């Protein structure tokens, strides 16, 4: 057992090195889990000198063998590995499949998996999921779901139990977006290292919501973990985040569940101020400068529908319930043939997106002329109200603001705090002024806040911001996988 | 065989008088379809002078043992009956159950047996029907079906087959009106001549629509079949309205598939001025003056739904495609707990109002916890639109107005037009001045003709004339039934 070891591990023994130190880790495990249970969470470096773990927002590039710049959560350990830190910008120096299908379904969480199974009744669908679990952010749960009154993980082995051969699965695959030829679809997506592309009849995206990130002070540093990431390597890998651990935000019961049910101690953090710590967290501080000790902190604000897909594939969008959504013709569509489900469409239980998901195979089976129902999942789905999101009022006057990271690459809240005080609110300015959104994930954990801040400075309403929209490939590529 | 034997009737043969006439009829049939079959059509005289058939709208008071008054349309006929003409108004001068039940259906066409079939699976039910036979208008029909592709006559045969021993069907059973008592609804009924009380917690109207009566001269005079009684005669009973028949209105081709399948010849009247004869009719005169000979004239001029159950009920009304029309809730109801399904919703092929009725049946399934989905129905009624109704331009200036009679009682259309002349326009003050809508049809085959004709002659739109409201027993009770 490695000190933050939440069982025995059964697996085949590996070893390790890291820094040159000698480290136990086991077989199919991601390179910063094996850090992480081995107690360390400083993996990099930013650009400017900003220590980094795994766990929250921003790219991990790590020297593996030799080899810079790869990317330490795609990488699975493997025995006599020597893995080392680098700078941020330090890069290594040195067979097409065509698939015809049906539908192709992008993600495979309980609306991919709901869609597929409608679907498979008669029809052939790819379920695209790039996560390498065929859960979706349910299998990060292990607590009791309603809807399917039975334990979360359980639901998921029980659902993708009943799959056909009438569904390709391709797990540990992107999506690269939605491209329209009018005749069909072509959704190009990266396995391993093989270009696959996938010309469909229809599309779903079953695309998800992604954890909203909260600003405070050193939000980026290591040992502070986003819910999503909390719940992986706690549910998932069984490592727990640290041997004392801060939680926050308002969505804080669904991690403090898991801590309990994990026997992991913790103090509830309402309003955090601050993170300190060399290497990684040692301390939390409240707004009224109550210190914590702690190894972690968890922050849990509310998930949000990842809109990139959605306007990739050229869909609109529209503010309500404290965030952004699709805009959906009366039959989940976004566009003719593109249909959304899940918490792409909104925040509501598993089981909803479950509905959703079948919903949306149902009118497509209908558009192929089999005799499917949709309208029984449309009733089953009004039985759930689609939740809210308060809209987080920053207290930027309260924050040393050069310390609050909003975006993953360079970005402090103060640099986009700075244009905006000399006038500029068009988010298409801010964009390259500063460079929000335009780090490696597009947006995606920075763009609403950054519209918040537009939004709180200015007086300007958040329903007339409007979001600089996703392009071409949704999903980091490298870019000789894109030749010949 | 009669001389307007369609068949050769193989009942157990029996023998009547008419004013001292030997008539030969058979065992079950009413008696003015015996008299039709033995080439009789003049059955009474209008307290005016007007002779009058049975096929019509206005009541057919006859004497048929000495007993004076008694309703042609509901006597069947009997070895030895002694049958006579009379007055309008010659009348003779010489245990209540009660039963609970959960839903209580008025109507027993393919709406009240759809929403029967959907309740039966777990509740029990009434279907109440006035009428004799458990089809509805679609047993008077015999020509294959749209919806279920199969002939009109064999699907309410195999519909009436499913009915459970939870529905309790109540044959010649006129329902009085809908009494709300809040804990449940009392819906009084009369069958033979014994009352019986049905104390129900939910009641749908299927209560159907009625046939449109057309203005022209004397449309009252015997030999005159509105749409119903010719296909009644026809397809029920097997006698043909005369050897060589007029038809006409917009609906006249249901009728002339009808003629034709029988092998009866007809003439296509499109636009009809006058019907003349001594007894019955021997001539139609069109609008351009051209003469036809015939028997009887057959018009079929569109069906609309019978408001009067529905406005007792306490429901409101729409005008919409050329006809009034129920105000419902997104439940098809009327008011809380009062359902209505069919062509008392509006008119649309038999299978909708099949599906109306189960979808009906459903709402009420899922209002009594058990688990329906009414929403299959829903979606199925959807691919059919209602049908639209021209509204009439009665050509006044072109007609001898006291020969075309608007209502059943005296009224023709001249007194209706003096008092609109005289400015008055409420046809509230019409109903009491002449006597339009107290006759014995309560404004069932009259009403909608007096708002056309205010609406023709004022300019003011049919969507403004609102109708006066059906009273107490929406049918005709006599009074002896209702003591003690
Ligand atoms: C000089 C230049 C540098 C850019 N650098 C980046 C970048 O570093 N990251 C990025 O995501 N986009 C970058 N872009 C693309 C911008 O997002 C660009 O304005 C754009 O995508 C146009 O907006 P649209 O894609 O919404 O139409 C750059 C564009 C230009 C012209
Ligand atoms: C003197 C008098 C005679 C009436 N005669 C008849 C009648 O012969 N037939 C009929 O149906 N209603 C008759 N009524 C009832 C009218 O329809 C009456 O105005 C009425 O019903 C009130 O309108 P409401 O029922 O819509 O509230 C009569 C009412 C009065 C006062
Ligand atoms: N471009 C992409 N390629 C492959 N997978 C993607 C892509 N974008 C998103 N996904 C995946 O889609 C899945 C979304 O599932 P998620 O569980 O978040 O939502 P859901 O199925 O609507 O239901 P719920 O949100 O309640 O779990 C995630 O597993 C995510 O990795
Ligand atoms: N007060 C009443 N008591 C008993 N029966 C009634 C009463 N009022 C109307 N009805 C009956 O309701 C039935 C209506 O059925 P009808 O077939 O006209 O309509 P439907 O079932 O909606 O379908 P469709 O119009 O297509 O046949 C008729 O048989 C009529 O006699
Ligand atoms: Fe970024
Ligand atoms: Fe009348």
């Amino acid at each position: 057992m490695r000190p933050l070891d939440l069982t025995e591990k059964r697996g085949k023994k590996v070893t390790i090195y890291f820094e040159g130190k000698e480290l136990e880790a086991y077989e199919g495990e991601k390179l910063p889990v094996a850090l992480l249970a081995n107690e360390i969470y400083w993996l990099t470096t930013s650009n400017e000198g900003r220590k980094r773990g795994a766990f929250t927002f921003g790219p991990v590039p790590m020297t593996v063998n030799g080899v810079k710049g790869l990317e330490a959560r795609r990488i699975k350990v493997k025995d006599g590995m020597k893995i080392e830190r680098q700078g941020y910008y330090d890069f290594h120096e040195e067979e097409i499949e065509r698939v015809v299908v049906d539908v192709a379904i992008i993600g495979g969480g309980p609306a991919g998996i709901g869609a597929a199974l409608e679907l498979q009744q008669y029809l052939t669908v790819a379920l695209i999921e790039e996560r390498g679990w065929l859960g979706g952010d349910m299998w990060l749960k292990g607590i009791k779901q309603e809807g399917f009154n039975k334990d979360s993980r359980k639901v998921v082995e029980e659902l993708v139990g009943k799959l056909n051969e009438n569904t390709k699965i391709y797990l540990e695959t992107s999506a690269l977006g939605v491209f329209d030829k009018g005749e069909y679809f072509l959704v190009p997506v990266v396995r391993g290292d093989k270009l696959i592309e996938i010309l469909a009849k229809r599309v779903v995206l079953a695309t998800g919501a992604i954890d909203s990130t909260m600003l405070f002070e050193n939000n980026d540093m290591p040992g502070v973990f986003r819910r999503d990431f909390a719940l992986e390597v706690m549910n998932v890998w069984e490592v727990a985040p640290g041997r004392k651990v801060a939680v926050t935000g308002s969505k804080a019961d669904e991690v403090i569940q898991e801590l309990e049910r994990w026997g992991i101690d913790y103090v509830h953090i309402p309003n955090v101020k601050r993170v300190e710590g060399n290497e990684k967290v040692e301390r939390v501080i409240d707004m009224n400068n109550h210190e914590y000790k702690v190894d972690a902190l968890i922050f849990a604000d509310g998930r949000r529908p990842d809109i990139n897909p959605i306007t990739q594939a050229g869909g609109k969008l529209r503010f309500r319930r404290g965030y952004y959504s699709p805009v959906l013709d009366e039959y989940h569509r976004i566009k003719d043939g593109i249909y959304v489900a899940g918490s792409a469409v909104s925040i509501k239980p598993h089981y909803a997106n479950y509905l959703e998901g079948k919903l949306v195979g149902a009118y497509i089976l209908k558009e192929f002329g089999y005799d499917a129902q949709p309208c029984i999942y449309e009733e089953k789905l009004r039985e759930y109200e689609p939740e809210s999101l308060s809209i987080p009022r920053i207290p930027l006057d309260k924050f040393n603001l050069e310390d609050v990271q909003i975006c993953g690459c360079d970005v402090s809240l103060k640099k986009v705090d700075e244009v905006i005080r000399k006038g500029i609110t068009d988010l298409q300015i801010i964009k390259r002024l500063t460079h929000l959104a335009m780090g490696f994930c597009q947006g995606r954990y920075c763009l609403f806040n950054g519209a918040v801040v537009v939004s709180q400075r200015t007086g300007k309403k958040l329903s007339e911001i409007d979001l600089p929209v996703a392009r071409s490939p949704i999903k980091n590529v490298k870019m000789g996988i894109l030749a010949r």
